[PDB]
C-alpha cells in the first residue's frame, strides 16, 4: 500500500467507506430524444478555459467536460505546463471560464510542481492556499499503482465535486518496453482498460479527463479529442486539432509565460 | 410499399448506388478510423428528410449512437448546405445513446412504436459492433454474443421490412459473420491518398462491385471537384422549410 491521493499542500485525503462500497459496482434507462434537445444539452456542457484566448477560440470554449482530451507531442512542448494551468483554471467560476470543481493530478514522471499552481493562481487572483487544497496529487510508479489511483479517484469523486482529472504521461509507465516480445499484449490490455476506466469516469462524473502522451519524433476512442503540440520558431508554440468528433483540423498559437498558458506576447 | 432511394449528398456515390441508400434493406458501411462512416451517417440523417423528387425519403431520421460522436452541428451544416431550416431538420431526428448491448437491443423496441406513430425513413446504428466488439478479455465468447447480435440484426430486418425504413449500420474494421448475411447492401470505405476517400460496393445482389471517390467537406459528404422514454420525438414528420 503506497501513498494514496494526497493534496498539493501535503495533507492526506481521507475517504469514507460508503464511497468505496458505492463505486465497487463500477467498471463492469436512457431513451430517444430529438436532436434539438441533445444540441441544447451539449450547449450546457461546461468547458474549462486554458488561459489562452486563441486556444479557447480553437476549441470553441476550451477543455470539454465528459470526454477525454489527449494532448500529445515531443519533449518540452507544454503538456505538463498546460496540465498545471488547467489544474487551477478548473477551479474558476463558470462565468470566468472554469468548472467550479477541484482538480486531480496523477503524475507518472515526477514533474509535478505546486509552484506553477501558485503562480497561475496569483495570475488569476486566487488564494494560493486554497488552490493547493483543491488539487489532489498522486505520484504513480507502475501501471498497477496507476489503476489503483484510478480506483481511488472513482472513490473520491463522489464526496467532493471534481471537474478535472489529469493523467500526466499515462504512457510513461507503459513505454518501458525493454522486453522483447510478449509484453506488447499485456501492456496493451492494461492501457486499454485504463483508457476505458477513464471514459467511464468521464461519463459518470462529467469530469474533464486530460491525458498526456509522449511522442518520439494510443487506441483513441471515437469521442476522444486529440491535440498535437509542436514548437514553432522562437517562443511560439502551435497546437493542432489532430482528431475531433465536432471540430475540424485547425491550428492555433500559444505560449508559456511565467504564470502559465497564455497568448504569444509579440 | 415501393422502394425509395435516399441521396447520399455525393453525385458519384449516388450514381454508384444507382440512386443512393436503398430503403427496406440493411446497408452496412465498414472501414477503418477516420474513413467517413459517421459523417455519411450525419449526411443521410438530413438527406432522408428531403422530398422524394429531391432524393429524400420524406420521413424522420433515427440515430442510435454508441460512441458519443453524434453532433447536431454537422446536421445544421448539411441542412444549410441543402437549404433547409435547421430547426425542422433537428426536430425530425430522434437520437438515442446506447451504453451496452442490452440497451442497444431495447432501443429498437421503442423504435418500433415510434415508427408506428410517426413516419420514419432512416434508422442509423452508428457502430452497432462497438458494444459487441467489447472482447476485452473475452476474445472467444462467440456463441454467447453471437446470439444477441443475431437477434439485434433480426429486429433490424423486421423494422426495415415492416416500415420500409432504410437501416444503415456502421462497423469498425482494423463462426460465420451474421452481419454479412443480414445486410443486403455493403459499402467498404478506405482512405486513399490525402482526402481521397474510396467507397467500394463490397457486396450487393443487384449493384456491381465498383468504386467511387468522395470527400468530407465542411458541409458533409461531397465530391472532389477535379423506462426508455420519448418526449418531443413522438411528433410527426414536419417537412423542412426553406429558410432561404
Ligand atoms: N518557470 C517557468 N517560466 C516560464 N516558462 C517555463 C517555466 N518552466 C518551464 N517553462 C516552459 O515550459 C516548457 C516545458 O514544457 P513541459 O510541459 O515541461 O514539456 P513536456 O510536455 O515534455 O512535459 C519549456 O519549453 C519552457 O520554456
Ligand atoms: N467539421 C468538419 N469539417 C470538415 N471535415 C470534417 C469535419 N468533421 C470531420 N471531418 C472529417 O471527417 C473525418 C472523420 O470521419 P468519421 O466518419 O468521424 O470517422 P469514422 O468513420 O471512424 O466515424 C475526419 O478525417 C475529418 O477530416
Ligand atoms: F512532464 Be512531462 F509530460 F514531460
Ligand atoms: F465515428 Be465512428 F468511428 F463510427
Amino acid at each position: 500500500t503506497l501513498l494514496g491521493f494526497h493534496t498539493a499542500s501535503g495533507k492526506k485525503v481521507k475517504i469514507a467507506k460508503e464511497s468505496l462500497d458505492k463505486v465497487k459496482n463500477l467498471f463492469d434507462g436512457s431513451g430517444f430524444t430529438t436532436a434539438t434537445e441533445f444540441h441544447q444539452r451539449r450547449s450546457e456542457i461546461i468547458q474549462i478555459t486554458t488561459g489562452s484566448k486563441e486556444l479557447d477560440k480553437l476549441l470553441q470554449g476550451g477543455i470539454e467536460t465528459g470526454s477525454i482530451t489527449e494532448m500529445f507531442g515531443e519533449f518540452r512542448t507544454g503538456k505538463t505546463q498546460i496540465c498545471h494551468t488547467l489544474a487551477v483554471t478548473c477551479q474558476l467560476p463558470i462565468d470566468r471560464g472554469g468548472g467550479e470543481g477541484k482538480a486531480m493530478y496523477i503524475d507518472t514522471e515526477g514533474t509535478f510542481r505546486p509552484e506553477r499552481l501558485l503562480a497561475v493562481a496569483e495570475r488569476y487572483g486566487l488564494s494560493g492556499s486554497d488552490v493547493l487544497d483543491n488539487v489532489a496529487y498522486a505520484r504513480a510508479f507502475n501501471t498497477d499503482h496507476q489503476t489503483q489511483l484510478l480506483y481511488q479517484a472513482s472513490a473520491m469523486m463522489v464526496e467532493s465535486r471534481y471537474a478535472l482529472l489529469i493523467v500526466d504521461s499515462a504512457t510513461a509507465l507503459y513505454r518501458t518496453d525493454y522486453s522483447g516480445r510478449g509484453e506488447l499484449s499485456a501492456r496493451q490490455m492494461h492501457l486499454a482498460r485504463f483508457l476505458r476506466m477513464l471514459l467511464r469516469l468521464a461519463d459518470e462524473f462529467g469530469v474533464a479527463v486530460v491525458i498526456t502522451n509522449q511522442v518520439v519524433a494510443i487506441i483513441a476512442h471515437a469521442s476522444t479529442t486529440r491535440l498535437y503540440l509542436r514548437k514553432g520558431r522562437g517562443e511560439t508554440r502551435i497546437c493542432k486539432i489532430y482528431d475531433s468528433p465536432s471540430l475540424p483540423e485547425a491550428e492555433a498559437m500559444f505560449a508559456i509565460n511565467a504564470d502559465g498558458v497564455g497568448d504569444a506576447k509579440d
